[PDB]
Order: structure tokens, then sequence, then C-alpha cells
């Protein structure tokens, strides 16, 4: 298949290799909502990046129109091209989830799940380096 999962969810296996200096007030819930939010925007974003026009639809012309919002807004930085705003995933994760992704950044780093990227205003994150 084409359209492949970038980052899977973390278990007790991944989460066991992250200590509390790290997590603090985090959990594997919170862990296992942030992995699996994000790859699903990542998910589709590199789905968007193989299909045409037969698939594309209105929620594939709205992705395109704000992805390449905030591409085109970190001043043609950023040397990949599958990463998403924490203002996309934020709102899409839990209510409840609290402000932990900020503490999360180094528990999601520790195993090298994904990566983030610190661009003014913006916050960028892709699925690990190539």
């Amino acid at each position: 298949m084409n359209d492949i999962r970038i980052v899977p969810q973390i278990t007790d296996e991944e989460f066991k290799t992250i200590p509390k200096y790290q997590l603090g007030r985090l959990t594997l819930e919170m862990m296992n909502e942030i992995v699996s939010k994000m790859d699903d925007f990542l998910m589709k974003k590199s789905k968007i990046l193989g299909k045409t026009n037969k698939q594309l639809t209105r929620s594939d012309r709205e992705v395109l129109d704000n992805w390449r919002e905030l591409e085109m807004k970190a001043r043609k930085r950023l040397p990949t091209t599958l990463f998403f705003i924490e203002t996309d995933i934020r709102p899409m994760l839990q209510d409840r989830l609290r402000p932990s992704f900020a503490k999360a950044i180094p528990c999601l780093r520790h195993i090298r799940r994904i990566r983030e990227e610190r661009c003014g205003p913006l916050t960028f994150y892709y699925p690990g380096s190539s």
C-alpha cells in the first residue's frame, strides 16, 4: 500500500522507557492519544501527497490550503514536508487532556517517534528524521 501510517501507538513497553524525570505529570494515556491523533493528521497528509483529483475531496482542499499556509508561513523553512501545527492536533486530542503536549515533547522524542521544529510563533512536528 502507498498510504501507510507514519507513527504507531506506544504502550507500557515504550512509556517505561521514559522516566518521570521527563513525564512529570504525563501518562501513557496522554501519550497514547497524542501519538494517535498526531499519526492521524500526518497519515492523511502523506495520503494526499500521493492521491489525485479523483480521491481529493472537500476535506482534501481545506487541508491542502491550511497545510500550505503554515508551510509557507514558516519562511520556506523546514527540510521536511510532512508535518503539522500544534493548533491542528491540540483541538483534535482531548479537552481534558490538558496542556501536557509541551511536557510530552521530551517523552515522544526520547523514543524517536516524532520531532518538533520551533519556527517563530509556530511549532511543526515530523516523523523522526530521515
